[PDB]
């Protein structure tokens, strides 16, 4: 039910959290390079998820814009973001356990590390260089590396049907980060943690 989100980046982010439907604790704060932002989740909280903002700008109310991950202009976040977007997923008290998982399926803008501050289980990690490297038709002109679903909204990528496949791009980003998800129907690198855990979400958690 406590995460920490930290920023260990060299540049401020604007950290979000959010189940789709409503804002996960406040639902939005600005980090700057190494501050730390403890949040309070719901235990029971299905489909929460941690992300990072780029290049944000809000004004006295908290509305403004963001160059990644933009929540509908808001400071506080009550929807999801705008790809292209690090996912930190978690679905906490499912039957008895918590789920965690990062994900790469909205694209990828900043490294993370998605990790329980309790015993238990393992953390899932992304901090590869995913924008340094991405493929030419994927990159965000402002935004970081975008999914190929984002771009080009095919069946194929989006995985509509659901029976799809992988591709170029799912391939790059399960390459460069294999802990994440690249695809819908990718096989899943979820981790199963005791019910009620505690955990750290670090943004750029290496050099």
């Amino acid at each position: 039910a406590t995460f920490e989100i930290v920023n260990r980046c060299s540049y401020t982010v604007w950290a979000a959290a959010s189940k789709g439907d409503a804002a996960l604790d406040a639902g939005g704060r600005q980090l700057n390079s190494g501050e730390s932002w403890t949040i309070n989740v719901e235990p029971g909280t299905n489909g929460g998820k941690i992300w990072a903002r780029t290049d944000c700008y809000f004004d006295d109310s908290g509305s403004g814009i963001c160059k990644t991950g933009d929540c509908g202009g808001l400071l506080r976040c009550k929807r999801f973001g705008r790809p292209p977007t690090t996912l930190a997923e978690f679905s906490l008290n499912q039957y008895g356990k918590d789920y965690i998982d990062i994900s790469n399926i909205k694209g990828f803008n900043v490294p993370m590390n998605f990790s329980p501050t309790t015993r238990g289980c393992r953390g899932v990690r992304c901090a590869a260089d995913i924008v340094g490297q991405c493929p030419a038709k994927l990159k965000a002109p402002g935004g970081g590396c975008n999914d190929a679903c984002t771009v080009f909204q095919t069946s194929e990528y989006c995985c509509t049907t659901g029976k799809c496949g992988p591709t170029e791009y799912s391939r790059f980003f399960k390459r460069l980060c294999p802990d994440a998800f690249s695809y819908v129907l990718d096989k899943p690198t979820t981790v199963t943690c005791p019910g009620s855990s505690n955990y750290r979400v670090t943004f750029c958690p290496t050099a």
